[PDB]
């Protein structure tokens, strides 16, 4: 209940992963 309300309010992530280039490349130059 409490941890989906947040994520449904802004909904960021699955807007980031559906841009597939833009995401594995920024992760895998932060290591």
């Amino acid at each position: 209940s409490e941890a989906v309300k947040f994520l449904t309010n802004e909904t960021r992530e699955r807007e980031v992963f559906d841009r597939l280039g833009m995401i594995y490349t920024v992760g895998y130059s932060v290591c």
